[PDB]
């Protein structure tokens, strides 16, 4: 490999490699129009070329931060448009690069993107297919500069197919839309979960995220030798840590790294990893990535006998701490992949308390006998949560669902703002639809899943406008003890009801023309207040006056001249309801 670009051009294939360049021209230059990064990438592309052609070609040997840098440096409205980082190319390449990614705007100012009409779209579509396209993952690269590139083209590619799909449809719009919100779901979901990867290792450190790696890598890899596992981890950790700087070649070579890794000691790791292994390049690492559980051997002994009933359980430990605890998890891990990850942690960080206590005092191997007797609490906490939920979702549906929870919540933390508290209580209501649908064993860590994001996006928001110390205290906990803190919340008894407003509880006809989105976000709205102005209101109180309304709405949304039923019916309503409470 004489040429770099030679050899990605190869790899990648014209077609991927000029999303790519797109894509990374984009998160780098967010500020300049579509039709500069088009000129750009063919610029890049038709050089490409001539090095395919021949290694030998002049430049072809640099290195491709070079050549990235220096294509970035000899845009001429660099200086006038992004100034600052116009600076950096008076640097040398090594800090050079690093200069531009310390400029890397990761939300910037640019509008929110609408979606057009179906029907504006699917014709764009077939009039000019590529820069239709292309000019989308431009829009969409430019608003996610840290997003991983690769997994960016893979998500295109799915919006591609939709398309092909769909407008070709009788009814596209029919077919269309429920597949732009699937993906957009799943993206948004994606991004959040990268964000929160790198906070947390920034956060709590390599340590946490090494154990954290570790558990998921088990019950993943239940085949595996630890040997091999803690060998995985450290590639793993060294991973993360280099994406989340967010140099995109590091990044990229180093999953391929570990991916053809994986591939070439697939027998020694696990089963289900066949196909992953044979798809392309830029593929590999994302199937694994996703890859489903092996199944673990079926022929494994009792934990208690290494980490209980053994003596010189105190001497392997401290020996190497960090080592024989990093084991007791793979061995836990591997044997219950229905376990939450931070359930998995939630029982090692309880095994090094007791072992950090037991070890030190006169007969350690009867100090810490009774040890899995204390675990038992731990697991049964989420699970009980688990059937608890999910029993009351089989109940009431999804909508009615979430109206429980806007009740429970509500009653929480008053003092959030009642379009937070709809927010939330409407995405944890889908958590509910999503994972207890899956099997007893796979709920836990589907929930787990969920959870983590919509926590996290919860807990920035209140960081930025503060409302509650509880809500501080418990997004600002270790990342095993949030979940169970915000679970350990209480009705708050000393929050004081606000005023009545009678313009709150005034509903006209409008609600009729709006649609199931716009009515159930218009009355979970009016829930919300209501039990801000009567919180001590009983579940039996709130549930006659919900009912009334319902009738109220519908006796109102079928009857001639709609407006008046909305204001006599109404005025009745607010009477008889501020009466019974
Ligand atoms: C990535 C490829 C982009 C394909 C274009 C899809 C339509 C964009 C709509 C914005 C997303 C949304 O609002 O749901
Ligand atoms: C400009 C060239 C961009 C290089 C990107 C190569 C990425 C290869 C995919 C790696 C992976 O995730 O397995
Ligand atoms: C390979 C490293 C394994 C280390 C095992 C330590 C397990 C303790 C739980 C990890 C969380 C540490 C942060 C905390 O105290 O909450
Ligand atoms: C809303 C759906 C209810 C799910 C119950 C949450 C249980 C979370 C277990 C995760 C953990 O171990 O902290
Ligand atoms: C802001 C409102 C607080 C929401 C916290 C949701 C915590 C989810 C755990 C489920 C539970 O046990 O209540
Ligand atoms: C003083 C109280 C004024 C009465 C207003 C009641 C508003 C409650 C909204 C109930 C909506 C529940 C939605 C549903 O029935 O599906
Ligand atoms: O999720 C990843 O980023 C990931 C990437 C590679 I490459 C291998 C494994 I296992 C992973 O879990």
């Amino acid at each position: 490999h004489k040429s770099e670009v030679a050899h990605r051009f190869k790899d990648l294939g014209e077609e991927n490699f000029k999303a790519l360049v797109l894509i990374a021209f984009a998160q780098y230059l967010q500020q300049c129009p579509f039709e500069d990064h088009v000129k750009l990438v063919n610029e890049v592309t038709e050089f490409a070329k001539t090095c395919v052609a021949d290694e030998s070609a002049e430049n072809c040997d640099k290195s491709l931060h070079t050549l990235f840098g220096d294509k970035l440096c000899t845009v001429a409205t660099l200086r006038e448009t992004y100034g600052e980082m116009a600076d950096c190319c008076a640097k040398q390449e090594p800090e050079r690069n690093e200069c531009f990614l310390q400029h890397k705007d990761d939300n910037p100012n640019l509008p929110r993107l609408v979606r057009p009409e179906v029907d504006v779209m699917c014709t764009a579509f077939h009039d000019n297919e590529e820069t239709f396209l292309k000019k989308y993952l431009y829009e969409i690269a430019r608003r996610h500069p840290y997003f991983y590139a690769p997994e960016l083209l893979f998500f295109a590619k799915r919006y591609k197919a939709a398309f092909t799909e769909c407008c070709q449809a009788a009814d596209k719009a029919a077919c269309l839309l429920p597949k732009l919100d699937e993906l957009r779901d799943e993206g948004k979901a994606s991004s959040a979960k990268q964000r929160l990867k790198c906070a947390s290792l920034q956060k709590f450190g390599e340590r946490a995220f090494k154990a954290w790696a570790v558990a998921r890598l088990s019950q993943r890899f239940p085949k595996a030798e630890f040997a091999e596992v803690s060998k995985l981890v450290t590639d793993l950790t060294k991973v993360h840590t280099e994406c989340c700087h967010g140099d995109l070649l590091e990044c990229a070579d180093d999953r391929a790294d570990l991916a053809k890794y994986i591939c070439e000691n697939q027998d020694s790791i696990s089963s289900k990893l066949k196909e992953c292994c044979e798809k392309p390049l830029l593929e590999k690492s994302h199937c694994i990535a996703e890859v489903e559980n092996d199944e673990m051997p079926a022929d494994l002994p009792s934990l208690a006998a290494d980490f209980v009933e053994s003596k010189d359980v105190c001497k392997n430990y401290a020996e190497a701490k960090d080592v024989f605890l990093g084991m007791f998890l793979y061995e836990y891990a591997r044997r219950h992949p229905d376990y939450s990850v931070v359930l998995l942690l939630r029982l090692a960080k309880t095994y090094e308390t007791t072992l950090e206590k037991c070890c030190a005092a006169a007969d350690p191997h009867e100090c810490y006998a009774k040890v899995f007797d204390e675990f038992k609490p731990l697991v049964e906490e989420p699970q009980n949560l688990i059937k608890q939920n999910c029993e009351l979702f089989e109940q009431l549906g999804e909508y009615k669902f979430q109206n429980a929870l806007l009740v429970r919540y509500t009653k929480k933390v008053p003092q959030v703002s009642t379009p937070t508290l709809v927010e939330v209580s409407r995405n944890l209501g889908k958590v509910g639809s999503k994972c207890c649908k899956h099997p007893e064993a796979k709920r836990m860590p589907c929930a787990e899943d969920y959870l983590s994001v919509v926590l996290n996006q919860l807990c920035v928001l209140h960081e930025k406008t503060p409302v509650s110390d509880r809500v501080t205290k418990c997004c600002t906990e270790s990342l095993v003890n949030r979940r169970p803190c915000f679970s350990a919340l209480e009705v708050d008894e000393t929050y004081v009801p606000k005023e009545f407003n009678a313009e709150t509880f005034t509903f006209h006809a409008d609600i009729c023309t709006l649609s199931e989105k716009e009515r159930q976000i218009k009355k979970q709205t009016a829930l919300v207040e209501l039990v801000k102005h009567k919180p001590k209101a009983t579940k039996e109180q709130l549930k006659a006056v919900m009912d009334d309304f319902a009738a109220f709405v519908e006796k109102c949304c079928k009857a001639d001249d709609k407006e008046t039923c909305f204001a006599e019916e109404g005025k009745k309503l607010v009477a008889a309801s501020q009466a019974a409470l």
